[PDB]
């Protein structure tokens, strides 16, 4: 049962609620190491919790890597965002965070320690910022601003650091010297003036994406990301990912799980709970797999539970009742389908021959309400009304779980088991278009007109 509830507080084998805000994770040896902070009473920098695990759902406490005591300027202040990357030259775990005077927000400096194992005492070095010795100036102090931050180890095994400079206005890519310990030079200034934050960076194939999501406090907000094939330059634009508001969550850091079967990306995310005025430590989190539909085309999927299996390295939703479903149209005779039986993002919907094929067949998770989610076996994506209309003849296609309300769906018996199957954000019925009885007749959207061609039997498989 490699299950996780996202919105919640996951709780290691001890039984304890697991403290590891805005943290991130490092895979080494046969072990994924899970860092983040926690403030205490007085809401400053308490530790850097580090938890231990082999299969991503059961944690182990491991202590604290690093305490309000491991040095003298950590006795008050506030620390954030804590990454940790591996150096394979040296053999130590460099880590780095954010620190601030605990005061306020005006020493925006970036933080550094280090260990030789990975679950050990790290030892604090120092805190600075970027760029001192050159003399630049930023906003009245020497020194680039450092605050929201993130580490990337690339294939050639050059270290990178990445925060938000310029009030945080800007993004500074920062490229480490060989032992991670200190910055060699700046590579480049990304999104400038776009105000980006919390950046997670990572690569794929010889392509670099950088998720970020925006600048509002505790407010969840649209995060957003951009690819390119080299760090220096050649960056896109920014493309929206998940919804309005990250389902409730602002980014932290996203990992690639390798496995047998292949290699999946973990989306990890913090639901702060200063949202509805609460302290840090009672932030709940929201973990996601990163799917990949193109290298240039990313998707970021809600799944209320999502289920991972390490040792294989596959994260996709967990259905709560697996039990398969055909829904015959009344006037056709013909079941719900897709188009090609393709497993394509916004793969049109079409009425087909029942011929007891994956496409045909659908799963119905309860989301709230008397309401439902109608998701395609085939392919994990959910029935959806193409672009949240409210139009006759809106177009109905299969599309990434959004929690949307045009996802949802309810149930009306009507009667020797037929139903009418309306959408939660119109109340408009699944609809055959023009009636049609042949192959590849178009699923629609159009108002209860009482036709049998809005009416679909619910069927076992
Ligand atoms: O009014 C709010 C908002 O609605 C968006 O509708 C989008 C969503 O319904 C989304 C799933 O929730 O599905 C989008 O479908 C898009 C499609 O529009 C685009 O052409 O292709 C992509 C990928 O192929 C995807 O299928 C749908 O657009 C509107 O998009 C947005 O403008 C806004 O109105």
């Amino acid at each position: 049962e490699g299950v996780i509830v996202n919105g919640t507080q996951f709780k290691d084998t001890s039984g304890n609620v697991i403290h590891a805000h805005g943290g991130g994770m490092l895979k080494h040896g046969d072990y994924y190491y899970w860092y983040g902070e926690y403030r205490d009473d007085s809401n400053l920098f308490l530790g850097v919790s580090c938890y231990r695990s082999k299969d991503l759902v059961n944690w182990e406490y491991r202590g604290e890597v690093l305490s309000r005591n491991s040095a003298p300027e950590l006795n008050h202040c506030n620390i954030e965002r804590p990454k940790v990357m591996y150096n394979a030259s040296t053999g130590e775990f460099v880590m780095w965070m954010h620190w601030e005077n605990g005061i306020n927000y005006g020493q925006a400096r970036a933080a550094v320690a280090y260990s030789k194992t990975p679950d050990g005492k790290f030892t604090y070095i120092r805190s600075f910022r970027p760029m001192q010795d050159t003399g630049v100036m930023d906003h009245g102090l020497p020194g680039y601003m450092s605050r929201d931050c993130n580490v990337f180890v690339d294939t050639d095994g050059k270290g990178y650091f990445i925060s938000a400079a310029n009030e945080n206005m800007d993004l500074h890519l920062y490229e480490l010297t060989p032992d991670y310990k200190n910055i060699a030079s700046l590579k480049a200034k990304l999104f400038v003036g776009q105000q980006r934050e919390a950046p997670c960076l990572i690569k794929r194939n010889g392509y670099y994406y950088l998720i970020t999501s925006g600048c509002t406090g505790w407010n969840p907000n649209q995060a957003k990301y951009a690819y390119s094939k080299d760090l220096a330059s050649g960056w896109s634009q920014l493309y929206n990912l998940g919804n309005s508001t990250t389902y409730r969550s602002q980014p932290t850091f996203i990992i690639p799980v390798q496995g047998s079967s292949g290699t999946s990306y973990l989306y990890m995310g913090d639901r702060w709970a200063g949202a509805w005025g609460g302290k840090v430590n009672d932030s709940q989190y929201v973990w996601l797999p990163l799917n990949f539909i193109s290298d240039t085309t990313l998707e970021l999927p809600y799944y209320d539970s999502v289920k991972i299996d390490a040792s294989s390295g596959i994260i996709s939703e967990y259905i709560p009742d697996t039990t398969r479903y055909k829904l015959v149209n009344k006037n056709s005779g013909k079941v719900l389908d897709v188009l090609d039986g393709s497993v394509d993002n916004a793969a049109q919907i079409v009425q087909w021959t029942d011929n007891g094929s994956l496409s045909q067949q659908w799963y119905l998770v309860d989301v709230g309400g008397g309401y439902k989610k109608i998701v395609n076996v085939k392919s994990g994506r959910a029935l959806d009304v193409k672009d949240e209309s409210k139009e006759d003849g809106g177009v109905l296609i299969q599309y990434t779980s959004n929690g949307g309300y045009n996802q949802h769906w309810k149930f009306t018996d009507i009667g020797d088991g037929y139903y009418k199957i309306s959408s939660r954000h119109c109340g408009k019925l699944i609809d055959v278009r023009k009636w049609s009885t042949e192959d590849g007749g178009i699923i629609q959207q159009w108002s209860d007109a009482g036709g049998t061609n809005q009416h679909w039997k619910l069927v076992l498989v």
